[PDB]
């Protein structure tokens, strides 16, 4: 349930956000918020797209510690955005530290949602 849990947390993070929701142009309004739908990173052939299932990969770090990165998207009926999650098994936490995590939405800047502790100095 590592990545399940690990997308869905991430996901709901995205989906509640006001700024982002409006990023997708999302048609909210007094009758109700629009139902956004989510997948993994979509990839093509060049002759169709398709989601890839949601999943996470494993690199290691300077310090032996295993960071896990995941794409997946998130759709309104006007906008798609890629979302770039970071995360680290937490040493203090069940559940592990998201280290990084934004969203692309094509047209708009890059939005994060958690930001890394280590910034650029013109942060």
């Amino acid at each position: 349930s590592g990545d399940t849990q690990l997308f869905n947390r991430a996901v709901s993070m995205v989906e509640k956000n006001k700024d982002i929701r409006s990023l997708l142009q999302c048609d909210d309004g007094i009758t109700g918020k629009e139902r956004l739908k989510a997948y993994g990173e979509l990839i093509t052939n060049d002759k169709w797209t398709r989601n890839r299932p949601i999943v996470s990969t494993k690199k290691l770090d300077k310090e032996g510690r295993t960071h896990h990165y995941m794409r997946f998207h998130v759709e309104s009926k006007k906008k798609i955005a890629l979302v770039h999650l970071e995360a680290k098994e937490s040493k203090q936490n069940y559940q592990p530290d998201f280290i990084n995590m934004y969203v692309d939405v094509p047209g708009e800047k890059r939005y994060y949602l958690i930001k890394p502790k280590l910034h650029p100095v013109s942060n």
